[PDB]
């Protein structure tokens, strides 16, 4: 059901970005350099378990989890939030609730392509990843 997500992909298109990290509170410095990068995303599996690798220069992060079964996350701005991550319509859908809030990580394909929209508050960027051979 997750296999056409696996793989190694790297960002190749970004939309209203600093919007949604604003929404989060980013510090505008944080957000030049995120502005700049462009990491690569790997996604494997192994059983049950999925693994969510996202790289960058100043700052990586790692996820494990099962489908449909909530997690402690750590986030990249340093939220400690409650995840759930399960499949929707064909999207990978990720749900991260702290403080009473939420936001929503969506990844769909399209065209071969890897979408992943990212909602907070009333903000929505939307980041597009190519695979890696
Ligand atoms: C690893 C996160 C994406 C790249 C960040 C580059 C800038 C690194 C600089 C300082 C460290 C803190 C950065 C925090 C940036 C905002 C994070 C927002 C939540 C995660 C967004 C994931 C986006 C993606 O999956 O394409």
């Amino acid at each position: 059901m997750v296999d056409a997500f696996l793989g190694t992909w790297k960002l190749v298109d970004s939309k209203n970005f600093d919007d949604y990290m604003k929404s989060l509170g980013v510090g505008f410095a944080t957000r030049q350099v995120a502005s700049m990068t462009k990491p690569t995303t790997i996604i494997e599996k192994n059983g049950d378990i999925l693994t969510l690798k996202t790289h960058s220069t100043f700052k990586n992060t790692e996820i494990s989890f099962k489908l449909g079964v909530e997690f402690d996350e750590t986030t990249a701005d340093d939220r400690k939030v409650k995840s759930i991550v399960t499949l929707d319509g064909g999207k990978l859908v990720h749900l991260q609730k702290w403080d009473g809030q939420e936001t929503t990580l969506v990844r769909e394909l399209i065209d071969g392509k890897l979408i992943l929209t990212l909602t907070h508050g009333t903000a929505v960027c939307t980041r597009t990843y190519e695979k890696e051979a």
